[PDB]
């Protein structure tokens, strides 16, 4: 009557989850320190529970070194690391005028094959320290890049296609900042640069819920895996962090990637800044809270499943298996000022009980009381304006 219902279908095996987290950049702001290492990648009381770390591929090797601690400390407590480059060392670039615009910036044809062994000394370096890239990029942004390094399609399927298959990691590309599948669509219809490709790795800046979906992703991609590896939102605007209720649209867009976009990693931008998921006095923020919401929870090997996605308006619905033992993770987004009721069906489960985690504007990953089951029918009720784990 005043009840919305929904199904978690536990046997429809969608993608398998390889982390949440985001970036550290020690050369353009100031390296996460380690207490701020620990309250990141620990999944403990007040941690976020990221299990990814990005960090950039200097263009002076000199800067390297600068990264080692973090990324070392982040494998430590259990993450994955991937990394990123901005621009080639400079004797490797040249420039040329785009759209009008002169003095822009490409990496020379010829030197391709320098490109990666700039990216494989990287690699090397790393794992010397300790760190074990789990894969690194031809390029971050190739095609928003007034600031750095562009890359057309075919120069990126040139890479992808005569060169990549030389890096001693997993090959990420092409980082799009908005998921634009022109950037995309060509190593996925070429079958050596295909080869090549490890992780498709995209931006979310500016990416509607319609532009999510990969047709051709999802029939040529098998194997290889489907990452987010930078965004913001809503806005990088100052000491936003905390505004309630904008930051719901960071669990809305989390919730998306998951869902609308079949993504298996979500990973914000600057960890620790006035508009991040940690704030600078080191403390969750609320953006914070909404990604933990999926970190905590949603581990590394779990797989989504089949779930009603959207079962009234404003209420929004994730479910991941951990297969160990069928269990469930369910997160669930009311942005609604009103409460709301949903009969969740779980058919097949033998479990009973949920734990539950809810924040909104007054508090944060509050645990309340316990859902009982009613047969394989979980009835919850969703406070207004609130996320809610279920586990
Ligand atoms: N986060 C990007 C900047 C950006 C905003 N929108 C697109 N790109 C960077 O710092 O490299």
């Amino acid at each position: 009557s005043h009840m919305a219902s929904a199904t978690i279908n536990l046997s429809a095996e969608k993608q398998v989850i390889r982390g949440f987290g985001g970036m550290n950049h020690p050369v353009w702001i100031s390296d996460l320190t380690p207490q701020q290492r620990d309250t990141a990648f620990g999944n403990g009381e007040g941690q976020l529970g990221f299990t990814i770390l990005r960090i950039h591929v200097d263009e002076n090797r000199n800067n390297w070194s600068k990264e080692v601690a973090t990324a070392r400390r982040a494998i430590e407590l259990g993450a994955i690391v991937s990394a990123s480059p901005w621009n080639p060392p400079s004797n490797m670039v040249e420039t040329f005028t785009r759209n009008g615009v002169p003095n822009q910036k490409r990496l020379r044809y010829d030197k391709y094959g320098d490109y990666v062994q700039h990216l494989n000394d990287f690699v090397a370096y790393m794992k010397s320290n300790g760190v074990d890239l789990y894969a690194i990029s031809v390029q971050n942004e190739p095609d928003y890049a007034h600031e750095w390094t562009w890359w057309t399609p075919q120069e990126m399927l040139r890479f992808m296609r005569d060169y990549a298959g030389q890096i001693r990691c997993r090959v990420m590309a092409p980082e799009s900042f908005q998921y634009l599948k022109n950037m995309s669509d060509p190593i996925l219809n070429d079958p050596q640069a295909l080869a090549n490709l490890d992780i498709l790795g995209a931006h979310f800046y500016g990416t509607t819920v319609n532009n999510m979906p990969y047709p051709l992703f999802e029939q040529k991609g098998a194997g290889k895996e489907l990452w987010m590896t930078e965004v913001y939102v809503p806005n990088s605007d100052s000491n936003s962090a905390d505004r309630w209720p904008e930051a719901l649209e960071v669990a809305h867009n989390m919730h998306n990637a998951l869902v609308e976009g079949n993504f298996q990693a979500y990973v914000w931008w600057y960890i620790r800044r006035s508009y991040g998921p940690m704030k600078e006095d080191g403390t969750i923020s609320k953006r914070g809270y909404m990604m933990a919401h999926y970190s905590k929870f949603v581990r590394p090997g779990y797989v989504r499943v089949d779930a009603t996605k959207n079962p009234t308006y404003n209420v929004y619905l994730s479910a991941c298996k951990n297969k160990k033992d069928n269990s469930v993770v369910a997160v669930v987004i009311n942005k609604s000022t009103e409460a709301k009721t949903i009969n969740i069906s779980v058919p097949g489960t033998s479990i009973r009980k949920w734990e539950r985690y809810v924040t909104t504007g007054s508090k944060n990953l509050r645990k309340e009381s316990d859902i009982n089951a009613s047969g394989t029918t979980f009835q919850v009720t969703l406070e207004p304006q609130s996320v809610t784990t279920f586990v």
